[PDB]
């Protein structure tokens, strides 16, 4: 069972694909085994890259197949390079870039934790051929983190196992486990820029619709719950067009949700101030004033869709 | 006539674009049938996975190739595998990414149902040549509904039928029958954000709508239903931008309709108000209270769109 | 001069794009000429898949490129097989999806018939080296019109000519007429969704414009034709949003300037009738009461439009 | 200095990249030179299509690589063929596809004059060891102008001309002047859509703003300018999404300036109006009635930009 | 230790994505050393194009790979050229197109100030097989500023470096530092477009804004305060529609920001004017006319953000 050790270098994670549950990972394999000692030029380390390793592969070099597993599509493997060394043991060193997918949970956007993962596997070699001996994860990050989306939290944590694969194993049985490295990265987003310009002017909008309250007229009062409403619509529209796609309602969403409802509550007492009398334009002199009963009670219910 | 064994393990469904018909399917195939029997190096199956392939094929290993019918351009293929026993059987397994095409109705939407379909088929020996002997599908998927677009239903469909390709026939005649793997995986559309962020408001845009009739004026009545209309055009347009592109209106593409249509025949209620007088302004004091009238007729006449 | 019979099997045409003129077509050609007899393995007819044609091409087998004409990139191609029967005949059989360029004219959306289709032609060989013998084109569709984007009409146009490059011809004299295949695939645009989205509520919109004249004031008259500007002017942004970009004008534009304009002539007579008087708010007291002349006299404009 | 003659088919013109000031170019290149005599089959000239070309490449035929110096990327090469004469001619015939870039200015769109060019140049051979003999290029477009989005103007013209890189020379002194192809093809945009469109919305946007003298009250004329405000941002907008994204203002843009600005200078003179008094409604009859005063300001900071 | 001596030709900088802190970089890579004398046809350098590099590389060529440290993907290659001289020097000569990587600061957009940057290093090889022997960047772009997106500044910056991997060393202890080719292009963004089409009437916006307080009533006052947000959001939309994403706030970002505040400071005052009152409608003659307060108290809050 052929030691496989392992190292990943991490450079740049990005672009979320927040429909498709994804992210863009560039870094660097580096995969060590140890082969059968070799006769290499000189006494020094052979160096072969790109195209002469399929060569050496022909001639018969082992160079297993390492799959990313959950790699969306297949990667851009840039430079490749074996590094044979004569004492036997055997260095395999590539650049990709790949496209790779994760469960990620965005319902409390813009205030989601996610967490980043890598799924190595020996693509056609078992656990009883092939054995992830270690792994070392290096994420050559730190600092300047306001001036990127994303807060990574720890340093890169992995675990190695075996997976089987109980699908008709009967091909080769008793032996169908295959040695997973598994890298996962915690990560938090920075939520400045979603707070500052979408969270408080919807707010300032959402806000203003309650001093429909402090209008003389019940014309006053009414026909401007219209163009207040037209203007949760321009802002729902704004939102969503600039905001990352989820199937689902994000806190913000919920926000939008929100005005709509004070919005369309205010209608209802507005309405209602107007035409339940004893007379015809008896005004309820405290519901009318009701400037400031639901502008907290906006705060309560605000205050309970947070639990 | 060569017995081929497939199974397909169906690893994410995702990217359904609406308009071209398609969905994105990542996977395995693996692919068993039998040869003569080999001398395999120890005696253990021997591995070739991807450039070997071609060069076992170049020697004359007999690798059929089949064909994804219903594939729209051609799969992202990751690592292939070949697994050659010395009882003669072989194996083919290849990771893939493709395209697939089916006919889908998106017309109750978001409520669609869909089913994402996979078609195998040889792409030259016929049913007298090569044989799908049997197939087996797995969807290892599970938990995390509410956070996925599409909810699978059933566990997945499969059938095994011969095709008879009857177009010049002639060429081969008696044997132009090919032998075709069906799997159909069935789904639901999670239609929580599309209730929520979408029908909600727009129906509190529709009722509010209907507030126009409490407003004292004539001139008010009138004026109001244009920033009411220019309300459902700023939220059509919301909607346009943000839902999926089709050829055909859905359940939603009508409530706007149905929206555009309460107010263009609110408008002309409110004028047959005030100008079917007998001095000029005689309201129907019965039609300017209307208030009730449409706001419950509009859930008839709503309704019985839907039968 | 060898004889090339073809054969086309239309599998999808989809994804149209207005702007470059374009569609894609997914199918198989079929190519069939006749060789010297081999001696074909069994003696039965021999079959070569993907990679092997490559090389049985070194080994001096002449297939014949046959370039697609009209198409814009080079095509995705699927699966390769040549056929190889001992009584001398050769079949190529491939899979494909291109993206095709054709003439289009969208002035009549959504109600445009457009044409799709293929023209092939030898890439290498002239007339007098390669003709087409015959080709049929078989568009095995039907069905489901009210799901898909384009209804097809026909069942294809075929057409065998003889292109005659005459620049610098001269290299090789009186021999440089290449022989050319085109198929042609009739379609109607499903105007459905256009019709009920896009043309009904424009004309609700214009529509309810012209009830302007019932309102009473002058204060209220001109104003609320400004909302009834920014009406238009939402609508006139949801309908380039998401209708196709042209470089010209359909009907559905149209629809819009006669909008802006039905619109702005009010205000033109609306500021008319009020300051062309002979005290003050003289509206010349018939022609405020203009709220039939103009709205038939748009439907007038509208059918001069028939021309 | 081996003598090259060079033609280029231009076949379609499409797809202009504003922002990164690029056009796709899709044609066929055709080169001749003349080499040793050779013994072809037969005598007639010999074919060598596709993959062939690079195996007569490995045997030591000379094929020269001709770069396209300004094009972005590397460009979609379909089919390629070489024509062996056998007194000692050799024709390379390949399709191309390409992005290529030139300097586009695109201030005064939509009525830009622009060049689309082709720059053509042997990869490694200087002017004294390969040279371009001669250049025809052949724009076999014609009819129907107003159905495509460009309007191809003049026959192409051409130029021959040497390069001298003369960067470290050195390497190779007193000999590194290239030959240079280069194809120049002029064209004007279709300004129909952009006329009735943009133009003249844009237009009838702006003239009804000046309508806010007409209104009588100081309410209505400050109010009104507001909403008149509110209306050139919803157009700013509609032109924005739709229009060609440039690092510069077009004359549109400048147009939508204008708009503002004659609104803003409109809410001054409404308040100064009002209150440059001797009384408090002192209005100035005559400032208010500045209605025709400012449109033709406006007709000259339109003439102003002729200027 | 062999000297590689480097020449990057810069053609077009182009092409950057905010979002991922990329931008497009095309020109020309020359690599000259020297090998052992060689044996060439004639006596002049040999030229070998493409496809037959690498046959000189299966032959024992060395022909080291040269990585894009900062590239994203791996770069568009256009033609290559080999060099081989008899005097045993070669030259490595290859077009590239590629996506590069440089951390890019936006905040104080439009006036940004960026550096693009190319970093080279030998994929393979270290400081003591193969070292920078120097560097020359020939930037050949100029003039037509105004025409072109970003001004670059100055010349171009050149660092050769040694990086140190002190990561498993171990491997190869004692010689794991690699020679590093840094170059630097620093770039000023041409703010016209976004000064004339956003910030200025950006900034009527909000100076029209202040004019709500020359409003005579206080439902003049307040009504329009409301037309007056909708048009914040109107602008906040066209705005983010069009400029570059970034996860933070920009200046424009701000005056939306400053914008949406001063609406409802102004909310604020105007409801608190007409409630503060010692009758009811005691609008307070100085608050009321704070006319100047506040636009200058923008100003001053407006000339403390930019301290
Ligand atoms: C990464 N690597 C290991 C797994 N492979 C794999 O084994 O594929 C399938 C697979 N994918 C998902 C879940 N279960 C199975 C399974 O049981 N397979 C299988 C089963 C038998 C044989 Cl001979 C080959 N493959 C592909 C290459
Ligand atoms: C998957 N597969 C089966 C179909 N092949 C083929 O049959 O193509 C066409 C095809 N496509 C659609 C509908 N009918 C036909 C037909 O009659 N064909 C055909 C083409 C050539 C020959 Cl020799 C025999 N048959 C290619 C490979
Ligand atoms: C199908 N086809 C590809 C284009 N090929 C070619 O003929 O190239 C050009 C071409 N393209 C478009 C229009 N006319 C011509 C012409 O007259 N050409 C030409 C010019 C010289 C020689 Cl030797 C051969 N062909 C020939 C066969
Ligand atoms: C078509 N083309 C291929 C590449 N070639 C080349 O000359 O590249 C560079 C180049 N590109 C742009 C501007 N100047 C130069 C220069 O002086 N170069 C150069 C550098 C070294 C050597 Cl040996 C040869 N040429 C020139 C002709
Ligand atoms: C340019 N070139 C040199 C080094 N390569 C490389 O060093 O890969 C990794 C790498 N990438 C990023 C950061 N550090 C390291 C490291 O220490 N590596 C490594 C790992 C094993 C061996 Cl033998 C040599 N080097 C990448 C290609």
């Amino acid at each position: 069972p052929v030691d496989v050790s392992v190292s990943i270098f991490i450079n740049k994670i990005y672009g979320v694909n927040t429909l498709e549950q994804t992210y863009k990972v560039d870094g660097y394999i580096v995969a060590q085994w140890t082969g059968k000692p070799r006769k290499t030029p000189g006494d020094k380390p052979l160096i072969v890259e790109n195209t002469q390793i399929e060569r050496w592969i022909n001639n018969g070099l082992w160079v297993p197949a390492l799959e990313f597993i959950n790699v969306v599509g297949s990667p851009d493997t840039g430079n490749k390079r074996l590094m044979l060394f004569p004492d036997g043991r055997v260095i395999y060193n590539a650049r990709f870039l790949g496209s790779f997918s994760n469960d990620m949970d965005f319902r409390l956007f813009p205030f989601d934790r996610q967490q980043f993962v890598l799924e190595l596997e020996p693509f056609s070699y078992n656990n009883q051929q092939l054995r992830f001996s270690d792994i070392q994860v290096y994420t050559e990050n730190i600092d300047n983190e306001e001036i990127d989306e994303w807060w990574i939290r720890g340093k890169a944590s992995t675990h190695i196992s075996d997976i089987r694969y109980d699908h008709l194993s009967s091909v080769q049985p008793n032996q169908n486990e295959f040695s997973r490295i598994t890298v996962r990265i915690d990560a938090v987003r920075n939520p400045s820029y979603y707070l500052w310009s979408f969270i408080l002017p919807l707010g300032l909008i959402i806000a203003a619709s309650w001093s429909v309250f402090w209008l003389e007229s019940f014309s006053e009062r009414l026909q401007t719950s219209f163009t207040l409403m037209l203007t949760v619509v321009a802002y729902a529209f704004y939102t969503s067009n600039i905001l990352p796609r989820l199937p689902y309602t994000t806190v913000i969403d919920q926000m939008i949700i929100a005005g709509y409802g004070s919005i369309f509550a205010a209608i209802l007492l507005i309405i209602f101030a107007h035409h339940r009398q004893a007379n015809g334009v008896e005004d309820d002199l405290l519901i009318q004033r009701c400037r400031l009963a639901f502008p907290l009670g906006f705060l309560a219910i605000g205050c309970v869709l947070v639990i």
